[PDB]
């Protein structure tokens, strides 16, 4: 019920945070991990922001409150929380550093929010499960539902008093990243992904694509959220199958409530058929991680590690499936 908001020791603390010197460094890297960091995570976002946008770009109290204020409006939940979305917001920041002058410094500025607002007020359970048991949610938003809900979260929190970072935009900027962060947020509907990959590689393959036309724009944008929101499997190996056991906590809390409901639910949200994970992860790789990052890399060349880590992970799961595994802690 309603927008939580920070205390005034959370975004005071925040201002006056100080980022590890040796950190610097790694946090350019892609394959970053924020795992063994969580005191710093809103710190490391603000230094990502500054490093990006500019020291300058917003007013630093607006700024320490929105992020406090985003992060209390994250759940409990075991995957789709904070540490997911500051992950992402990282991810986007290493694509942005490596491609700087593709975009606007207005991109630059809506889509690192965007990305660490992607995901706001998530319950733990997917468009499917909204849909399927008609909540309240699936009335409002008749596709895209929860990401049209993080979209409306978003707008909430900005509206909140002293939150307002973009409010010394232009009226007309402020249309245009409002609109920036809208379209890259529905964007991270999976559904969404099918389609826009298909599109990118048919405007790259046949030379079509051109970035100064906003229609592409857009779609490479989409693109980029969905390799940022999916950037877990490009981790080192034991990084990645640690966050997948939080992913399918969460499926598998999801395939409970459908036994109640009467329905048995998909194999992946069924905590009885983890038998078929590997298989499961094998498919999710083939169908959606590797063509992701494969035209991003063809569209955005210095994203290739993404690809290689991808491609690695895949390796990984297929040695699973093969009874090759060796000792993994949880
Ligand atoms: N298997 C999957 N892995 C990730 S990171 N996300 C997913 N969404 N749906 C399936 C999966
Ligand atoms: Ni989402
Ligand atoms: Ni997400």
């Amino acid at each position: 019920a309603g927008t939580s908001i920070c205390t005034s020791e959370e975004w005071q603390g925040l201002m006056q945070f100080t980022l590890p010197v040796r950190l610097c460094k790694e946090i350019e890297l892609f394959h970053f991990d924020i795992g063994p960091f969580e005191n710093m995570w809103p710190g490391i976002f603000v230094y990502m922001v500054h490093r990006s946008c500019g020291t300058s770009c917003f007013e630093l109290e607006k700024l320490c409150r929105f992020i406090m204020s985003v992060k209390k409006n994250y759940r409990r939940v075991p995957y789709h929380n904070w540490k997911h979305a500051v992950t992402v917001a990282h991810c986007m920041y290493a694509i942005l550093q490596n491609n700087h002058t593709l975009f606007t410094d207005l991109e630059r500025k809506g889509l690192l929010i965007a990305c660490l607002c992607h995901d706001l007020d998530h319950r733990g359970f997917s468009n499917s499960y909204l849909q399927k048991f008609d909540h309240p949610l699936a009335a409002l938003y008749s596709t895209s539902t929860m990401e049209q809900h993080h979209f409306s979260q978003t707008v909430s929190i900005l509206q909140l008093e002293g939150h307002n970072i973009f409010s010394t935009l232009s009226s007309s900027e402020y249309e245009q990243v409002l609109e920036i962060i809208r379209k890259a947020i529905i964007a991270t509907d999976l559904a969404l992904y099918f389609g826009n990959r298909k599109q990118l590689e048919e405007m790259y393959q046949t030379g079509s694509l051109n970035l100064n036309n906003q229609s592409h724009r857009d779609r490479v944008i989409g693109l980029m959220m969905t390799a940022c929101d999916l950037c877990s499997v490009t981790k080192l190996w034991p990084v990645t199958k640690l966050t997948a056991n939080d992913i399918y906590a969460e499926f598998w809390a999801e395939g409970d409530e459908m036994k109640k409901l009467g329905i048995q639910p998909i194999p992946m949200m069924d905590r009885d058929k983890k038998d078929e994970v590997p298989q499961g992860q094998l498919g999710f790789y083939n169908a959606v991680a590797i063509p992701c990052y494969t035209t991003l890399t063809q569209i955005l060349p210095p994203t290739e590690p993404l690809l290689k880590a991808c491609r690695d992970n895949l390796s990984q799961w297929e040695k699973v499936i093969r009874g090759e595994e060796t000792a993994t802690w949880i």
